[PDB]
């Protein structure tokens, strides 16, 4: 679920920034998604975005799924089953590592979405 | 549950060390309960056996609750308000962060307890 895949930003990054930082950035980052991602972790937002897309699709609802992960090395680690479980965990252990690899940029933060995105 | 309480101490130090170096540390941090901690970090985990002993005794099954919580900030946080969700969950905080902020000494790891610990 959400709080969980936030909990993973923040393994993935080791504690290099919050969460929350993460929640409304660029064309993808929050809700909806539209146009040309703006930057490198706007791209990752893209995927995830499509990543959950994808779930709904198969029956999930990503933002509720409850699976289980696992911390380790620095890395989100799905332990969940398969099904939506193990699908959804994918979708955030994956944006959570493309987060923490990517360069956070304040001027893409909280950006008027319909003046900036297509 | 445990797997939690694993990635609330990644989320309180920053992914600096596994959280299976705390399983079987001192008299205290694992099966261990027993005898005059060894050292800062044992004493943490004295008082989360002191903790579980008490979430037991609210009718609660501190290695299986599975709580909600949230790492903001790099600080282990719990989302569950009541219950025993909301009371395990403190107590695995409050070790995160005592975890944390403790000396990790690896002469105290894996120690003999039948023979060091009373
Ligand atoms: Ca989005
Ligand atoms: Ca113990």
């Amino acid at each position: 679920n959400l709080i969980q895949f936030g909990n993973m930003i923040q393994c993935a990054n080791k504690g290099s920034r919050p969460s929350l930082d993460y929640a409304d950035y660029g064309c993808y980052c929050g809700w909806g998604g539209s146009g040309t991602p703006v930057d490198e972790l706007d791209r990752c937002c893209q995927v995830h975005d499509n990543c959950y897309e994808q779930a709904g699709k198969k029956g999930c609802f990503p933002k509720l799924t409850l699976y289980s992960w696992k911390c380790t090395g620095n890395v989100p680690t799905c332990n969940s089953k398969p099904g939506c479980k193990s699908f959804v965990c994918a979708c955030d252990a994956a944006a959570a590592k493309c987060f923490a690899k990517a360069p956070y940029k304040k001027e893409n933060y909280n950006i008027d979405t319909k003046k900036r995105c297509k």
